[PDB]
């Protein structure tokens, strides 16, 4: 509860303790205007320090706190700094969510690499080392348009460290990044870099200068590596293929080919500069995102989809809003329609294609101990809410995938339609033309050529005739009730009426309660007699959520989405069928409305002076 010139704060608002100085909650005194105060207790050592804190003072940015001002405090003269205040808290604050127990929304992401390479960016143009960012170095807040703003504070931790140290500006960058890509930090031995820690420097120093990620499975065993992210990401393979690169190549100890600034900020700004168009393959039930740059073209375009889902350039054919795209291949990106995940486009190829739906990654859970264990009781919460907040995630995304199809199966029938209605206007002036040649050839009725061309008329009517039975036939299939009708595509699945996204979100939600109360348990050290009943009770009810929300999860979701996506493959095969004939039968109609005409313009007209 101390108190200075201006300010005054309570001991126990005390949020952040660590070297030298401790963050509290303070005030303004004449105002109420929250500030955060770093009390400086050991002000061991050394004019100078006020001078370069001085410039801190003037230094204003977006994406730094600001210290406005320095005093003394009241009773112990200690140097306090008051800072912006953060209610949010730290970047490590939002990764101890279990939302972002695998990863950080891809939006959140976004806004996290803008405003950190904006910081640090700012910093380098003033020439304030850094180097040990942190997410606990790393703060939020709240812009005046909702979004966040992140704000570094710490400047002028063992996990974070670049090889030649760990007792090389990037290094703790390319972590901060894969950690709030993931949810998870790279580079990990058995449990910790605590025990192991000789084996965490193994992992550190000699690496393939080409992977991202180091784990070991087992006590004193063996470490796995990859150059990409894992499955369980929750972040789009569109962005992680040009993630991907700036991360393994920043990460390597070797300073002759690691990035330097310029290039990274070069390269990171190349990837906050474009936007995101949303692309639904329909054939394979697959969604994607194309992150290109608003000045480049459609030919790109076409380009970036064949990196993602292997489709051919210019037999990529764009359904949106009902109605087929028809783009150019000189359209800026910057024109295109809009594309949200619920709004995205669709895309067919007229070639088979191999249906392979969402994959995600099977976690079958953890188990809970009878221990008492309240540090244990607590990091287990976290990672098993995080689980289910796994499936939720995964619930919504095959949720939306179901319904996405419905979208673009529905307007795919429709889609066929118009061509198939396209296909009987150019029928009709086949048999318009036929019959003014034949009623114009019987009326003028050597007379060979009468015969002759009278029934290769009747060779085409036959033909023609032919042509218009085995259309009405299709029709007979896009007619209701017969085949490739989007009837069962209203079954077979789920929709946002069973609320099965809520139904597991409520039991998220009771568990998240939990486990941040566990989280309050650690920090109370030994628990009431009674408190200590309702951690055991509660505990309890932790496992009987789960047993129950994943089992919703597994039969509900799941095994519905396997049937509704087992029964698309079959509905996909006949459409790629049913396209074949009436393209076909659509080509008929051409060349034979040309052997017409031929048959009229020429043939019928003679010539005398
Ligand atoms: C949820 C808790 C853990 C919380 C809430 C708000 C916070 O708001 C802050 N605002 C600041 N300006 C600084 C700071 N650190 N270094 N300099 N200022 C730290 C914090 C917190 O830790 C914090 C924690």
């Amino acid at each position: 509860m101390q108190s200075t010139s201006n300010h005054l704060w309570l001991l126990s608002d005390i949020l952040g303790q660590g070297a030298t100085a401790n963050v509290f909650r303070g005030r303004h005194k004449k105002t109420g205007d929250l500030f955060a105060i770093k009390v400086f207790n050991n002000i061991s050592f050394l004019d100078v320090q006020m001078r370069e804190f001085e410039v801190l003072k003037k230094l204003n940015h977006k994406n730094i706190v600001k210290l406005f001002a320095i005093e003394e405090e009241t009773t112990t003269r200690h140097k306090v700094l008051i800072m912006e205040f953060c209610p949010c808290g730290s970047l490590y604050t939002v990764l101890e969510e279990p939302s972002n127990a695998y990863g950080l929304p891809e939006s959140e992401f976004l806004i996290v690499l803008r405003d950190v390479v904006g910081g640090m960016n700012h910093l380098r143009e003033n020439g304030i080392v850094h180097r040990d960012i942190k997410p606990g170095n790393i703060m939020r807040v709240i812009g005046e348009d909702g979004q966040s703003v992140y704000k570094l504070t710490d400047f002028g931790t063992e996990e974070y460290l670049h090889p030649d140290m760990y007792e090389v500006d990037l290094w703790s960058i390319g972590v901060t990044f894969y950690h709030a890509a993931t949810g998870s930090l790279p580079f990990r031995p058995f449990e910790g870099p605590r025990r192991n820690k000789e084996v965490m420097y193994k992992i550190i120093t000699g690496k393939p200068s080409g992977a991202i990620s180091g784990v070991q499975k087992a006590e004193n065993g063996p470490i796995d590596w990859s150059g990409d992210m894992p499955v369980s990401c929750s972040l789009s393979r569109g962005l992680q293929v040009l993630l991907t690169p700036v991360l393994a190549n920043i990460l390597e100890a070797d300073q002759e080919k690691c990035w330097g600034f310029d290039q990274f900020f070069a390269e990171t700004s190349d990837i906050l500069h474009r936007m995101v168009i949303h692309v639904f393959s329909l054939q394979q039930m697959t969604a994607h995102k194309i992150y290109i740059h608003s000045y480049n073209t459609a030919t790109i375009f076409h380009e970036l989809v064949y990196k993602q889902t292997k489709i051919i350039s210019s037999n990529q054919e764009l359904i949106y809003e009902g109605r087929r795209l028809v783009l150019e291949p000189g359209r800026l990106a910057q024109h295109f329609p809009k594309t949200t995940e619920e709004n995205p486009i669709f895309v067919v190829s007229r070639e088979p294609l191999n249906t392979i739906g969402l994959i995600y990654e099977k976690i079958s859970l953890p188990k809970v101990h009878p221990r008492y264990d309240l540090d244990g009781d607590a990091s287990m919460a976290k990672a098993i809410t995080g689980v289910v907040c796994y499936a939720c995630r995964i619930a919504s995304t095959l949720l939306l995938y179901q319904e996405l199809m419905r979208k673009g199966i529905r307007w795919l029938i429709e889609l066929i339609k118009d061509d198939y209605n396209e296909t009987v206007h150019k029928k009709t002036e086949v048999v318009i033309t036929l019959d003014f040649c034949i009623r114009n050839i019987e009326k003028t009725v050597e007379l060979g050529e009468i015969s002759d061309i009278h029934t290769k008329l009747l060779r085409l009517s036959s033909s023609q005739g032919t042509i218009e039975t085995s259309l009405q036939d299709i029709d007979s299939r896009l007619s209701p009730g017969g085949s490739l009708a989007d009837a069962w595509a209203h079954q077979e699945g789920t929709h946002p009426k069973d609320r099965n996204v809520e139904k597991l979100q409520v039991l998220l939600n009771c568990m998240t309660e939990i486990y941040y109360q566990f989280k309050k348990d650690k920090a109370e050290r030994r628990l009431a007699y009674n408190e200590e009943q309702i951690h055991k009770f509660d505990k309890q009810k932790l496992y009987y959520h789960a047993t129950k929300a994943m089992t919703h999860f597994t039969d509900e979701c799941v095994k519905k989405y396997e049937a509704f996506l087992n029964k698309s493959e079959e509905w996909i095969r006949k459409m790629l069928h049913l396209r074949k004939q009436l393209l076909s039968l659509t080509n008929q109609c051409f060349d034979i409305e040309e052997e017409v005409s031929k048959y009229q313009e020429y043939t019928n007209e003679l010539q005398e002076t």
